[PDB]
């Protein structure tokens, strides 16, 4: 029996007897995602080229304005904005949203896959809302996921009930539920990172990579895949299994990806799917942030693959 | 002044005073591509999941390309990645062109929504014999037109002909390919290398040396970045747009590479060379290989000319 | 501040502190309507004509299956089905829905406007669901409206709070609120009926129309419009004012249009917009039905116009 | 075997061994029509209502004007939206003259009534410098004419010397698919179409003819009545279902209401190529020699038997 994202979320929200605010949040977010998808696939591009005589900016505006007008949020943190955005009192709800409106858009000139990442916290304190309300560890997440604008558009939504995948049918502008209660493979056959930085690798990374090319137990070498867009690489990791790494290097001694709106949502999706996500020293979701734009190293994916990396890492202290 | 793919092609064809057959070819090809794009983006998927109470995409794409080319009255021999033998067009629909295509390259991993694409190469039938598979056994040098459609974050048709390379963006609101990049030229040297390094234990020694030169530059230069989508159209297109180098080389286990010459290597080599880039097997230009089997494989290394030349120096250094 | 149908209905539903079932129903119907629109605009027709080598039934299937799977309905009455459709026990909700899935589709070969008409009732008794639960007078309506597949696609939704109009943005599949709390003109300048059947007119109908063409005073005659598709004609009546008639005559003493899923929803929209809708003998919404497919004469529109018709109608009674 | 509009026109163009200029015109027009369709169906309206924080008839006119100019096929363009004819700049001049109504019926688009685009295409006949006079040709001189109907779906009807062909816009791929080949209208229909709101102004022939439709003197069944009020919608129904369409003169419109250059002549061309008729009462619409690009004309068109029946009544009243 068919189901849509909005209907699925309403049915779960009613079972839980919530106020409805989270459903309003998510529905508004979905409206923003469908709007971004339409622009990313270049609907209307003919008008820009004169038929009748920016993209990361528009995506950010779409998310900001739909979340503000949902009456469900109070603090908004985006990759695009230096400081947290405080929702005006007459539109304030109880939820905090950290998002990357068009992740990977730096290389969008080659039509690489792009996406939107989001993580949702409930505001905890009785104080007036402020940037400090976004400085929660990932354990505190209420919901997280991403929209992938790849060969098709897909929304992956992780909540405490698990992970579910919804395909955008653009003929009717509806997210169709296509993969329920998704679990990642225990172990995969693909590893994913920028090997251009081989010169800067920690020794633990270098050894782990050598095990994938020259397997010590006589198994077959892993394949290598690296789109260079986090949402595409993570979603392949979810679908086919395997492991994704953005460890520390010389240009990025704390890694390059951002903790609040890149690492935490993907880590949350992995763990709800039976996967893992580590910085090397701890779980990503346990990192207590002190800066909304702070960076974090990330290694995630199938549990056997991450655990193997952690064994190698532990060997190097 | 705005321009669309069809009109751009009509204006060039009229200037050249051709019969119109090639324009009819290209127009039918674009229609199948618009149909492929719509299925790839999962238009109508709600019906598969029971909203009202079916072929895999590579099968449907092959049917779309096949049926539009046959019904274009411009073709006589069609080679597809999907079919063991060439298709001979029925006499009442026969035109003068030979088309080799890959209808949905990269679709094996479309379950993760990776970029996919369509690759095509167009030849003039040269012999006066009855049309046959032998008419597709032409070297890449003989191509009249070649290109690809990339179904990525957006859909783009790249069309290379003797006049150069032009890029057309599909506006899905109106189903028209909008001309957005005219007479495109690749960077002389790039900063990205692209290949499956998981198989490093099987690398040819020249591939091992060249890749290490990229990671640990001997001249104190900055190392290159690495990108490998695993879908040829996406990787080659990034190579065209940002410059750099793409490798699917031969090794001991794969002495002739993995990619297919007629409808993967030749069309991309033609696009590269028209953009001021290069494309080599290691031993020669890809477009100079004289094929003997429509599904034969070929090693390919392509991209910015300085990068390809650097590879070829290393390849020669290993005798 | 932008608003969509889903967001608008959730917000009223929260103010009203309801269980959420009605919001679930309407969201499901909305999805069916987007699906009908896509098929009506002939998306994918290329495949029907061989590029790779019914419409009213499909629309009926879309509505039936979306409503059944909403867990909000228990009895479904459609123009397309001889008997009421009883929702299976494990999916039964509290609402009764009467609809015409593709009204006007008889002339769809000429690309005429078509539409979907719906009316929603609360099941009143605790008995086992049966056709009898749909035999409520239009006065009992919880919500009613229509979707018009015209030059664009619009959903007109009438409830106790008034009538609101939503434009389908097909680029993102969202119904945008574009006209809030709409009211009909007190008096209009357009009359609408099939004059080809003039020889069968009731004598009061003949006189009233003659007064529209040959006003006994010094005013200008009314204009005439008749699309032949009820959703199209009633929506024009709502937007521009005026009067729409499908009256009774000697050969059709009860009219031809159907009460449960054409006359009552349109009469309800009219009354919530400050209009009127009469059979000649009483308000349409006061008719107590005895058969789910029963017919009812209907005259509706701007109140001064409807009241003028009743004046002429009394003279011949 | 499937066929599209562009493919259908090229194949006929190759057979005719013409230069390609008309094919270039028509392809450009079809591109503007798809852009109009997308706008008319309100794609992107969410942005106009603030999702991120031109009137339709003006936009449509811009789309046709700019696509035809850039086609290198036209020299004089006449539009319902512009007071004077537009002369194409010299470096873009081709041989064709185009009269069009970019969004006919848009006056009542607030109620989502069907709207449409009407076009008629002429070869420039005079060798003088291009000017407004190059559009003052009788409809008999048309090379191509037709319309796009933005109704429940979008359909393009194309009439040429070879006959009338109907193409359905599949919005999933932005392609016009051939769905009705070489269309012929019914010899006689059962629907008449006109604004009876002007009954007090009808001349006696119109009054008698309508009375014959409601009270048939042969005791046959009355015709049904339909009047959308949008010309493209009413004419298309007439073409598909047969019957008769009327917009006669009245007191507000002593020379008729509909426009000769880009409403009456193109529909008259489509009707006659479909085996129908289209008359002013005094002569065939296509025989009227215009003197002013926006001049009006009375029109009665549709199935041949129905028009011929009207003309007998017209003859009876002298
Ligand atoms: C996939 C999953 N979703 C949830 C979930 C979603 C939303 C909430 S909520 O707090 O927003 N409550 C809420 O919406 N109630 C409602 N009343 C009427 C309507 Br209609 S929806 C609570 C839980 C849990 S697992
Ligand atoms: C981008 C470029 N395209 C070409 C090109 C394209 C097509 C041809 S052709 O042989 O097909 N001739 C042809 O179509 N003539 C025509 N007659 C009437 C119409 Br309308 S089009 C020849 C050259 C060269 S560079
Ligand atoms: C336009 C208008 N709509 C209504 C209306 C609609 C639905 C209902 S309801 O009974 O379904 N309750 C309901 O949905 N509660 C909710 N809780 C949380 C969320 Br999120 S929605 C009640 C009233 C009145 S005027
Ligand atoms: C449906 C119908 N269309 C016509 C028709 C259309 C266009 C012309 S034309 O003068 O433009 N010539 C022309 O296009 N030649 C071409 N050669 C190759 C290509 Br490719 S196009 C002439 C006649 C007649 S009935």
């Amino acid at each position: 029996d068919v189901n849509t994202l909005t209907r699925f979320v309403m049915e779960e929200g009613r079972k839980a007897r919530g106020t409805g605010e989270l459903t309003q949040l998510l529905n508004s977010l979905c409206t923003a995602v469908k709007a971004i998808s339409s622009a990313v696939r270049k609907a209307g591009i003919a008008h820009l080229y004169g038929i009748a005589g920016k993209l990361d900016v528009l995506s950010n505006d779409l998310v900001m304005n739909m979340l503000k007008s949902s009456f469900a949020t109070c603090v908004l943190v985006s990759e695009e904005d230096k400081h947290a955005i405080i929702v005006e009192p007459e539109k304030r709800g109880k939820y905090v949203v950290c998002f990357d409106p068009l992740d990977g858009s730096s290389n969008i000139d080659c039509l690489v896959s792009v996406g939107t990442i989001f993580g949702i916290y409930r505001k905890k304190s009785t104080d007036e809302p402020s940037e400090k309300d976004a400085l929660q560890p990932g354990r505190n997440l209420v919901a997280a996921g991403y929209a992938l604008y790849g060969s098709a558009t897909m929304l992956v939504l992780a909540m405490d009930c698990g992970v579910n995948c919804f395909m955008l049918d653009p003929a009717i502008g509806e997210f169709i539920l296509v993969d329920k209660d998704v679990k990642i493979k225990k172990k995969g056959k693909i590893y994913s990172l920028n090997e251009g930085y081989a010169k800067d690798f920690d020794p633990a990374v270098t050894e782990y990579i050598q095990r994938k090319k020259f397997p010590p137990d006589n198994s077959a070498p892993y394949g290598a895949r690296y789109v260079g867009s986090m949402v595409a690489d993570v979603h392949r990791t979810l679908v086919y299994g395997g492991i994704f790494l953005y460890p520390a290097n010389k240009k990025s001694p704390n890694g390059k990806l951002r903790l609040l709106y890149e690492c935490n949502p993907m880590a949350y999706v992995m763990e709800k799917a039976g996967g893992m996500a580590t910085t090397g020293k701890e779980a990503v979701l346990d990192v207590i942030p002190t800066d909304i734009h702070q960076r974090a190293p990330v290694i995630l994916g199938s549990p056997d693959d991450v655990l193997e990396f952690l064994k190698v890492y532990e060997k190097h202290s």
